[PDB]
């Protein structure tokens, strides 16, 4: 679990969105596993606007932050689950590192700010849904 709070927005994994997230929907994309809902309270997370390929992510299954090199946002094949059939997930970045299903929502950050959130994993790899291209999160 986990979310990004920026201005009047809350960004979560789409497969983990609540009834309240859907009742206050701003934008959602199944192919990216992202959902953004509106919030009354003001968020103060800074989103990065960069092309970094190094950062630090939070791994709740180990209660630790890990430094990682990660790939550029791309279309990557993802196995079926109770949330999606087998498909390509776009805007996805991979790194060598530990993750478990409950790790989704953990933030990936670089020196510029929030890069994305954990969205997939397995076989010693962790996948992050990128948010740096969503320029509207700031306005
Ligand atoms: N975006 C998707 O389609 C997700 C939806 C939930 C299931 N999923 C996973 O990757 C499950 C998983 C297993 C093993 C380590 C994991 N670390 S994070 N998620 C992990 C795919
Ligand atoms: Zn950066």
């Amino acid at each position: 679990s986990g979310a990004i709070y920026v201005g009047n927005y809350r960004v979560v994994n789409r497969h983990l969105a609540t009834h309240n997230d859907w009742a206050n929907l701003v934008w959602e994309d199944s192919s990216r596993d992202l959902l953004v809902s509106s919030t009354t309270a003001q968020g103060c997370d800074t989103i990065a606007r960069c092309d970094c390929q190094t950062g630090v992510y939070y791994c709740s299954s180990r209660r630790k932050h890990y430094p990682v090199s990660f790939s550029k946002p791309s279309l990557i094949f993802v196995e079926a689950s109770e949330y999606y059939p087998a498909r390509y997930q776009s805007h996805l970045m991979l790194a060598v590192g530990h993750s478990e299903p409950g790790d989704c929502g953990g933030i990936l950050r670089c020196q510029h700010g929030v890069v994305g959130i954990v969205s997939t994993g397995g076989n010693g790899l962790v996948g992050f849904a990128d948010v740096r291209d969503l320029l509207w999160l700031d306005e």
